[PDB]
């Protein structure tokens, strides 16, 4: 059901992409530890994800989150790093997508920070880095990134000091880092439907000079 479509370069598209990328870089609080140590990334292909049934899905959950919401779907473009992309752009976000242990409870986690997203494109904390040099700085590997359409339609608002249901009359969680003035918010939705994979970013992430 999905094919990918190669962005070229000079399209504006690709362009903008890559910028929310590169803009949304942070430092971490970890040093590197689970994501790398990097200012900025390589940016080697990004692709479209175009799958109608897919499609469909989203914007029927959409118009429904909608109307709960004073007719205001509250989407945005967030980032998703995660080992499962391949199965994401294929067969869409679920329950296996959920990051049971995670703060905001069990649902599927998206972030403004393209950087915090980084961190999990090996699994939780960076799991064991590169599967050829288990590397989690690894500059030499490419990475994949999902830049998703979310809709989060009333979203309960999560203050935080860094597969279930939303809040009661919620239909996902802000957390907002309150102590980290520069890291910015996180967002979990409980149902797969709520997020589309837009798009697929294939990149390294650059050792600083
Ligand atoms: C916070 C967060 C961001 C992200 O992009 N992917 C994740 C995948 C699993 C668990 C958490 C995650
Ligand atoms: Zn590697």
């Amino acid at each position: 059901g999905t094919i990918l479509i190669d962005l070229s370069p000079d399209d504006k598209e690709f362009q903008s992409v890559e910028e929310e990328m590169q803009s949304t870089v942070r430092e971490h609080r970890d040093g590197g530890h689970a994501g790398g140590i990097f200012n900025r990334y390589n940016i080697l292909k990004i692709q479209k994800v175009c799958n109608k049934k897919l499609w469909e899905r989203y914007t029927h959950r959409r118009k429904e989150v909608s109307e709960e919401n004073h007719n205001h779907a509250n989407e945005r473009m967030l980032f998703h790093g995660s080992p499962f992309v391949n199965a994401i752009i294929h067969k869409g976000f679920d329950e296996r997508h959920a990051y049971i242990g995670g703060m905001f409870g069990a649902g599927i986690y998206f972030a403004e920070n393209s950087s915090k997203s980084n961190q999990y494109v090996y699994g939780i904390g960076g799991g064991t880095g590169c599967p050829v040099h288990k590397d989690r700085s690894c500059y030499i590997c490419h990475r994949q990134l999902l830049f998703c359409r979310v809709t989060l339609g009333k979203s309960f608002l999560q203050f935080s000091a860094m597969m279930a249901h939303s809040p009661p009359g919620h239909h996902s969680v802000t957390g907002r880092p309150s102590v980290n003035g520069l890291a910015l918010a996180e967002y979990v939705i409980y149902r797969g439907e709520q997020a589309y994979p837009e798009y697929l970013i294939t990149y390294q992430i650059m050792r600083p000079e």
